[PDB]
């Protein structure tokens, strides 16, 4: 009698402590499943949840190298608090100092080696490129390691993993749809990506998100996607996420062919997220391979339809922050893209590397990047793009000859910052829509409005409008000067108004007999010097266009 | 004995499968209530939860056309995972192509008709305006449909609905306070608004939020408010939300009278949210009716106190993104408003439609909008407002004569982008606080600093300061030119410095006898031509202000 | 037999109603603990949770003045829905009007006194400074009150408090690590800080966050940190948070010595958050004491290593909004800082007060601040910093002489807004990287490009390039004018091109005999007046640099 009442009035949950294997618990579960004791799993251990909609509450660890594979969870299933930990304590490198300066010297990086499940990462082949010479210097026991404790959700729909954490930990959603990794509680990564949505088989992934939370370390990228397409609804991607110290990149959409098909991604959101101190890049949102690319795209659009780097990727990209990359802050490719509100600070390589065409970039800030001169420039754009608002330069100087922006096919407006103008290369730069203007000068005895024709010279101003103090401060007097370059000497030739408060115009004249072709316009005169009589002459182009030579000033 | 122990140590939850009706389960529930089987409800089915603080966990569907009404939930009650689904599969339209281009032709829209619970929406009367002629062309079976499966929370305080989803689904909070719709899991909408806080009766709504999540489709607006006032504490609104493909608008505060009282809203937050591909508008934050307005405001401030469009709405509006609207990206009205950090891209109608007065807009970006020329301009502001930072123009051209910004009573500073200056209309445009300036020119043999007096001509520059190459690249030589318009020919009259590297000033003279009134200032001279003697003359205004005519240059 | 089955298949939870004290329930709990009845606690009541990982679900109140202390919760424990309420109803002040105008007059503030647990705050000693004279005017029963109902989590790791609320409520994490205050459900504060992470004893705090949610009222700061260091991983801080009407500041990192050691903080995130209507400041992110500072830093870096205000605080600060402060919107100190995307509106004191050195500020907007002239300026920067993008001025005027920006050691670029240029003081202001420029003028018969040398005069332009209409609108004619200041009269001396459509240049001449030193450059001439013969003369500096005087124009 009581049993009838009790079966109706109490919440169903079983606990793993009461079962000899995880499958035994899974098979018996109805609603709740509590992980209340640490569970040692073998790599490839596979649990069949019978299509049941389960709420898996974790208050202990899953311990093992390799993958713990969950299958046949019903839509609406949730896994909370999971903690993955490897059995192996690998050798890790820590390529930064106790003052958070990046180490770049291979020998210094090797000297950091320790056995730990955190506070660094296992070297991989990409480290051989990142730290040149390290391949030879690393001891064999620190090369080729492959330690990750991975929770794999396999071929499920509508499963969410919440508040996950771990040590040498990874989370893989393989062949899943409408799944989410929510509020990741700072798992410390292993050899593989920390959060992966991989859909190389089956239908293109859709509805797969990283929402909130953060990760640390890992040998490769923190959050990554293969063969996902969010549809026009943009149903997938990364929102509200933080990546710290990825061994590769913070957020990565894969490029090129993986196995026999495309790993590329379309129609995802990348918004409201932060990547700090990646060893490679902050955001890597390209789809085509840059160096030595495939000649085809099996499973994707052919090269005949869209050239390399010109896929209609159509991601929704907004409100991203990157700081401290040892590689590139923000990288992408594609055609027809809109990108907005990107802030990149203090990166050793380019702040932005944009292999894009017919794309628009709005309100971009690239602040103290390429600080180790790893790339040619701070921001590169290959194709014919538009940039509307670009902040350049924080507090760092540049000693060498590298460009700040090289966007040779792009049209740009709204640069702010103490950029060295010789380090700008664009197709067209303009402020078409300014109002009435004032140039305010501080810390000088003059104010200047300068002109520079980059075709003539990228390094020398070709003319200027100046105002210069006469006397000293408080004099109530200045002179205005209109200048032109000659013989590569800026300001060589000039007209002045009010020099020494004289209230007159000082007019330059041709220092010898003027040639006919020196005068440009009709109804104008050009003064010139006749030294043989101590006279000024005037070459006059009359209103009718004919030339005459007159005497202008005499002894 | 065991029963005493068990009653104390187990969590209380009952499951709907054990009860014949939802009311029977509600009446028996203590703490938890599990929806473990699909439940078919009749429209208007009303459940009385006895004031109990319940945690309702949904792992199955509520199925029915019409409203499932929950009442008398205690403060702190939570409903998670709810899934609403209609019994009717209606006719829906899908006014976009397989390349995500909007369809605007009525006949093309009619051709998209299919029976589905998603992937489109049921036509409503607003479609008759949006797609002109469609009212005549739609078959009768596709007109006037009214399918929604709505969870209605009625007259409750402190109830939260989390992770809701569905098909033809809606969520209505009627007469509620301190309620939230949290992390909406992409419900696909029906005929009515997807998320509604309606407080037409009782106290003004307060504490009501949409937090996080997203919605898709629906015939009308995704998230909407009637008669809510967040108080000075700004306790309500929309934060962190995404709307896709609203049949009307993404986020809407209602305007005008509904029933017998005001539907307007005050003191709400609209922040950190995204609206993509609405059929009408991204954000519709107006309170007064634009076309054919009421002559009064029953239940609100009278017109005598605040004129139409001048209510002190006082919303907190920041960090919003809109892309792809078929209507207006961002619309509002009100007086005394501050708005910041708004980004609008790729809209067919105006990017921003601002019926505002004595309001401030900071860091606005309106990028490639009014692309179908549906409105007069890309950004319109009616009243006397201030705009501080305005990015205009992405990559699209404008073939016709429409203005980009028409803000005739507004003062604006900080435009960036390749705007056509003839398409700017403002009360005042200025950059008062620039430093020393350099104009850098790429892709031309000259650099230019131009002036345009819009009262004189909106299409022609009235004067310029140029620098032009002498010779070719690398010559180290340029000439500076100061010009003025005459006879509507820009640059008609000019003074040059260093033309052809001559190191002299070429000075324009009056091509005939100068009239007395041609000279402006004392202690100045004006050269002019005397053709009858092949002489230059000078009209001199002496230091004492009197005129004299002198001979300046002779044969 | 049934008991064996039941013990395995039901979720364990006990409820406080079944136990005489909270400790009795804690001791018996296994998994869940339900707070189902209001519980009156005594101040200092301490509960030992036995290291157990518990899920504490609150559906009733903890009632008491003083602290309810939770200890020995296991990592992964969660407390949801907690509601703290005092037993005392104190006297509170409400220093704002029914139109949300701040009250500043002490007598007016005293007149607001009422007994309530909300809608105002208990006066503290800081109010004596904020409202001068109020110390004398407050009745003794409204002074020195100390009412807070505080949930204290003591020396725990990995505990999260979710959806907390209350009246006169506070939340203290003392000596905790890896703890979070998540989705605070608008608790109304008491005398102490609403959310505090205090780590004065033990290891520096790390992993401690406020994530999401909001608070209202309180006598002091809403969210605050003492002796936390997030490490290079930036593992702690405030993300996604809203503070309303703090009695002191919205978000505060403490400064100086507290007790015997440092209260300072390093390496925290402050992002994506909003502070509205604080009585003092929006964000107070300083570490050193401004007024009457300590001569040392026990427990921290010594002054010999880092001077006052020059600590390497290294916080990650981005995407913050402040509106309506009665004090300062955004304040900080430190050296080597990067700060981005800060928006401050409508503050009575300075929008930003930056005691920083060698720091970079990118995309800052300070809009209508120092509105009550409480400080010297709207934005102050003490040290040698860089500002890249600064929006100034909304719609408010300034009647007095206060500066807008005073950043005397800083280099700034990219100011936008209707700033009064006389109210800018910086070390250097420049736009180095503009393209070809157009100045568009509306509402005037002229367009202007002005120059101002602040060393000469902060209030008068020293020269200008103008374009002015000849005739009226549509004439197709303008004149260009190049001017210079003399005798503190702007535009006193000028050269014109095309005045009255004459097609000639009007040239100013020296109104008397020119002195030798009036001419600057070789191969130039300077016209001057010889009144005794009604002649223009020319002072000529020949190509060889020697002077000669010629006759230029004669009767
Ligand atoms: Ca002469």
């Amino acid at each position: 009698q009581y049993s009838i009442e009790a079966d109706k009035k109490f919440k169903y949950s079983l606990k793993l402590s009461d079962y000899p294997t995880l499958q035994d618990a899974a098979s018996a579960a109805v609603d709740g499943l509590l992980i209340d004791r640490d569970y040692n799993f073998y790599g490839g251990e596979t649990v069949d949840f019978g299509g049941k909609v389960l709420t898996i509450e974790c208050k202990a660890k899953f311990i093992g190298d390799g993958n713990l594979i969950f299958t046949k969870l019903g839509k609406g299933s949730r896994i909370a608090g999971v903690f993955m930990e490897s059995t192996t304590t690998p050798w890790v490198i820590k390529p930064w100092t106790d003052d958070n300066q990046w180490l770049t010297d291979a020998a210094a990086v090797v000297a950091t080696l320790k056995q730990s499940k955190t506070d660094g990462y296992q070297p991989t082949v990409s480290d051989y490129v990142k730290f040149p010479g390290i391949e030879t210097l690393l001891p064999p026991n620190a090369k080729g390691q492959n330690i990750t404790s991975t929770l794999e959700i396999r071929e499920c729909i509508g499963v969410e993993v919440h508040r996950a954490s771990g040590l040498m930990a990874g989370f893989l959603f393989r062949g899943c749809h409408f799944c989410k990794m929510v509020d990741a509680n700072n798992p410390s990564g292993g050899k593989d990506g920390i959060i992966t949505f991989e859909n190389l088989s089956g239908d293109w992934g859709k509805g797969n998100y990283v929402i909130g939370g953060r990760t640390s370390y890992g040998s490769v990228s923190s959050a990554q996607f293969l063969r996902n397409n969010g549809g026009f609804e943009r149903d997938g991607g990364v929102i509200g996420f933080t990546s710290y110290r990825a061994g590769e990149s913070g957020v990565k959409t894969w490029q090129g062919t993986v196995g026999s098909t495309t790993s590329r991604n379309y129609n995802l959101q990348f918004r409201d997220s932060v990547v700090i101190y990646p060893v490679w890049d902050g955001f890597d949102l390209g789809a085509d391979t840059d160096m030595n690319p495939e000649l085809d795209r099996p499973g994707d659009y052919p090269i005949t339809q869209y050239p390399l780097h010109q896929l209609p990727l159509n991601h929704l990209i907004d409100n991203l922050l990157v700081r401290g990359a040892l590689g590139v802050g923000f990288g992408m490719d594609g055609k027809g893209m809109y990108v907005s509100n990107i802030t990149v600070e203090d990166c050793a390589g380019s702040g932005a590397y944009l292999l894009t065409h017919e794309s628009v970039f709005t309100n971009i800030a690239i602040i103290d990047t390429n600080t180790k001169d790893f790339q040619a420039n701070q921001i590169y754009i290959s194709g014919a793009c538009r940039v509307n608002g670009l902040r350049l330069i924080g507090i760092r100087s540049t000693d060498g000859q590298s460009l700040t922006i090289d966007a040779p096919n792009s049209t740009v407006s709204g640069i702010t910052g103490m950029v060295d103008p010789s380090r700008i290369n664009v197709a067209n730069l303009a402020e078409e829509g300014l109002g009435n203007i004032r140039a305010n000068s501080f810390g000088y005895d003059s104010a200047a409005i300068k002109l520079r024709i980059h075709k003539l010279s990228k390094t020398l101003d070709s003319g200027a409008l100046y105002s210069h103090i006469n006397g000293g401060a408080g004099s109530g007097s200045a002179y205005t000067q209109l200048t032109a370059i000659s013989g590569s000497t800026p300001d060589a030739v000039s007209l002045k108004v009010n020099h020494k408060d004289c209230r007159g115009a000082e007019i330059p004249f041709v220092p010898d007999i003027a040639s006919d072709d020196f005068i440009k316009d009709s109804s104008c005169f050009l003064p010139y010097w006749e030294n043989n009589s101590t006279s000024l002459k005037a070459l006059v182009k009359k209103p009718n266009g004919e030339l005459v030579r007159l005497t202008l000033a005499t002894l």
